[PDB]
């Protein structure tokens, strides 16, 4: 059953949530063959070396940098990317929290449009106009979160998803104290709404346009940047935590079956996603009267628009609007959960004796009482706007940029043969030939091409799919730039205290790999 483990322990709501927006942003056909050419060249091999550098040494997120002592700035922007993370995580499920409560009563509220909320922008199938708004739509954008104009207009704070918010972050600290329907239920609920939707009227043209690739778009810098966003943060790499659990692995491991199948898994279950969110998006594109690549809001909330509608087609609509609901609530929480324990354990571990170790509890209350506080700003009135914008900044590109630094430490610093003889001491076999050249060539190269181009050279203001004010952006490069000048800020650090004079000598030094390595 190693199959079925392997199943649950990478899918979450990093590719249920995130994929079918950033799919249908970034054109839906024109994003799968390049995340499908991203994937298989740089995302398996990393995720691979991730898994074998975690193994090799058991040790967390940090800690594990005696291969380069140096670059320990690596790790700790690890965290700072994970802390990001952090945050916003939960909103997405305290949404889920808020759709999950909501759907207890006689018939869900997203069925008729005939409620105080709309406006005469309605189709309905259920059931001056131009542009019509479907009843789901209408009541996540004007009830469940009522939209502002401007990021700079928090006004009122939505008082139910600040419950819900508290209610999801007690959860998560609670579950943290005391320590099928897994992996199985997932994939059973996605089955049944795939039944429906291609059943219905339009659904063919939602389908197409979800495959067919176009090459126009292939070429531009941002689609491909953003495929590798969606490659690395629904595949755990670069969060911190893929080496934390992985040193609790065996040595004598088979790291390159495992990295392989959870790969496989997680990008099938990200093409299921896609599929099962544009059969609903060609028939709204059809009852609606505007086309497919119209007929949503491009923005972080597409799971809430097009899968409420789906669920409400089927029979006895409340029960499967639950379990859906609950099904979403469990990936996020085992997700979240996973994530505070790695964060808290790399925290605890590089701290005093006693004082702030075996009071483990009272800092895990700091830490999740610290994401509450700051979670406040995301469940405002201008509460989609910010998570938006750290979503598209903070953990968009950064884990790529993290991640590759780690391919050139030990490929180009640590050194290639040392590192691929150290595999071999893992298993039976040195490692495949396809991932020896790729780890050194292929992948990294392929990332520093991008960061030729969506950098400096390719950057209008087009680069902003929304119209964000100064200060918006401002702070969003901030936070991008936040986890990854951790790199250099730490090695000028210990290049202020390394022993020496010429210090160029003395960089070998630094970066000569620790006595405690191995
Ligand atoms: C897709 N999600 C990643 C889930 C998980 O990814 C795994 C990685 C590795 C292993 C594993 C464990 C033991 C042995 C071998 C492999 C399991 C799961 C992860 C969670 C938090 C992190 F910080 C990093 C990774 C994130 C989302 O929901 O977007």
């Amino acid at each position: 059953e190693f199959v079925l483990t392997s199943v649950g322990y990478a899918v979450g709501l990093g590719n249920v949530w995130r994929f079918p927006y950033l799919c249908y942003r970034n054109g839906g056909g024109a994003f799968m063959f390049p995340y499908f050419i991203m994937l298989i060249f740089c995302g398996i091999p990393l995720f691979f070396m991730e898994l074998s550098f975690g193994q090799f040494a058991s040790q967390g997120c940090l800690g594990v940098w005696r291969i380069s002592p140096m670059f320990k700035g690596v790790g700790y922007g690890m965290m700072v990317v994970s802390t990001y993370i952090g945050i916003y995580y939960n909103v997405v499920i305290c949404i889920a929290f808020y759709y999950f409560f909501s759907s207890m009563t006689h018939v869900l509220p997203w069925a008729y449009c005939n409620n105080p909320w709309n406006t005469h922008d309605c189709a309905g199938v259920l059931d001056h106009s131009l542009q019509r708004t479907s009843p789901s739509e209408e009541y996540w954008r004007l009830y469940v979160l009522k939209l502002s104009d401007d990021i700079g207009n928090f006004g009122e704070v939505r008082l139910p998803l600040l419950g819900c918010l508290g209610v999801s972050w007690l959860v998560v600290f609670l579950c943290l104290i005391r320590g099928y329907f897994t992996a199985t239920f997932p994939y059973v609920v996605l089955t049944i709404l795939f039944v429906r939707g291609v059943t219905l009227e339009g659904a063919f043209d939602g389908i197409m346009y979800y495959l067919t690739p176009q090459w126009d778009k292939i070429l531009e810098a941002k689609v491909w940047g953003d495929a590798a966003s969606q490659i690395f943060y629904s595949l755990g790499c670069a969060w911190g935590g893929l080496i934390t659990m992985a040193s609790y692995n065996k040595f004598h491991n088979n790291c390159y079956r495992d990295s392989v199948i959870i790969s496989i898994t997680n990008c099938a279950t990200s093409v299921y996603a896609g599929f099962v969110i544009f059969s609903i998006l060609g028939f709204m594109a059809n009852h609606l009267g505007v086309d497919v690549s119209r007929v949503a809001d491009h923005g972080p909330g597409l799971a809430f628009v097009a899968y409420p509608e789906a669920l409400t087609l089927l029979p006895i609509s409340p029960l499967w609007s639950l379990l859906f609901f609950f099904m979403l609530i469990l990936l996020g929480l085992g997700t979240q959960f996973c994530l505070l324990e790695t964060l808290v354990t790399a925290i605890v571990d590089e701290v005093g004796n006693e004082w702030i170790l075996q009071k483990k509890t009272y800092v895990t209350l700091g830490v999740a009482v610290a994401g509450f506080l700051l979670g406040i700003p995301l469940t405002s009135q201008a509460g989609i706007y910010w998570l938006l914008l750290m979503d598209n900044y903070a953990a968009s590109f950064s884990l790529v940029v993290i991640s590759c630094i780690m391919c050139v430490a030990i490929m180009y610093i640590y050194g290639h043969r040392n590192y691929f003889q150290d595999i071999q001491m893992m298993l039976g076999f040195p490692p495949p030939l396809f991932f020896q050249i790729c780890w050194r060539f292929v992948s990294p190269a392929i990332i520093f091409f991008i960061l030729v181009f969506t950098v400096i050279q390719y950057q209008p203001i087009t680069y902003n799919h929304y119209q964000y004010p100064g200060w918006a952006v401002a702070i969003g490069f901030l936070m991008a730039l936040s986890s990854v000048l951790c790199i250099p800020l730490y090695a000028m650090f210990r290049l202020c205290r390394t022993d020496g004079d010429t210090l160029l000598q003395r960089l070998k030094n630094a970066t000569k790999p620790s006595r405690d390595w191995g």
